[PDB]
């Protein structure tokens, strides 16, 4: 049970961005059902009034938040992968417009899943801004808690993989647009029931044996990483 607060562009606070440059839905209650729109942007898809503005190569950290700014992020129990992906604001997220830019599960050498590394890094992860054409484009972060992911939603509506969603609204000002954005996955319809790491069992299946799901990452990409930035609390 997470939500995005807001981002950081070259480790500068962009400020509170709830319901102003981020689709923010009503409450941290996650997604299960692969097959619905909630999937694009979570359940409260619309244009908010701001975009932040940005260059390419610039870095951008999503910040994660539970109940309030800087606490607990997420439950420790909510193992799992986190991606991002970006597509253009004129596709609304409808049709095979996602492209995936950073993909992170299980770091074997630490031990860790993605989500812990993330609740270390005080709700923080990045991504390089590629260098695609200059407008506006949705930044969609997602992170798969599997602690229910040994049955499927369309199986078991109480179980099931948990999808926490967030889409900020970003504008690219300076970009040569040397590496122009490809063709991308439909949310929904990329993960269904045999996509490799929607059902896993993270209790009996070694972490190694994890596939996080397709697509791969875009060779245009240069995300990126989980890690503290700036530290909130300084504000
Ligand atoms: C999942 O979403 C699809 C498409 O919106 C919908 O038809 C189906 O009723 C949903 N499943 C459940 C259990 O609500
Ligand atoms: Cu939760």
């Amino acid at each position: 049970h997470t939500l995005v607060w807001g981002v950081w562009v070259n480790g500068v606070d962009q400020g509170d961005g709830r319901n102003i440059y981020i689709r923010s839905p009503p409450n941290n209650n996650p997604v299960k059902n692969l097959t619905s729109p909630d999937m694009t942007c979570n359940v409260d898809n619309r244009v908010v009034p701001k975009s932040v503005p940005v260059n390419a190569g610039d870095t951008l950290t999503f910040e994660w938040y539970h109940n309030t700014r800087d606490d607990d992020i997420i439950a420790s129990s909510h193992h799992g992968p986190i991606a991002v992906y970006i597509a253009p604001a004129a596709s609304n997220g409808q049709g095979n417009v996602w492209v995936k830019l950073f993909e992170d599960a299980y770091n074997v050498t630490n031990s860790t899943w993605a989500v812990d590394r993330l609740i270390t890094a005080h709700g923080q992860h990045s991504v390089v801004v590629p260098h695609v054409a200059p407008g506006d484009y949705l930044f969609r972060a997602e992170i798969i808690a599997l602690h229910e992911a040994d049955s499927l939603y369309s199986q078991n509506p109480i179980r099931g993989a948990q999808f926490y969603i967030s889409c900020a609204q970003i504008t690219i000002n300076s970009s040569d647009d040397s590496t122009p954005l490809p063709a991308g996955v439909p949310f929904p319809g990329a993960y269904t029931d045999s996509t490799p790491g929607i059902q896993f069992n993270i209790y009996t299946t070694p972490a190694t044996s994890y596939v996080a799901p397709p697509p791969s990452v875009w060779s245009g990409a240069l995300g990126g990483s989980i890690a503290q930035v700036g530290d909130a609390s300084l504000e």
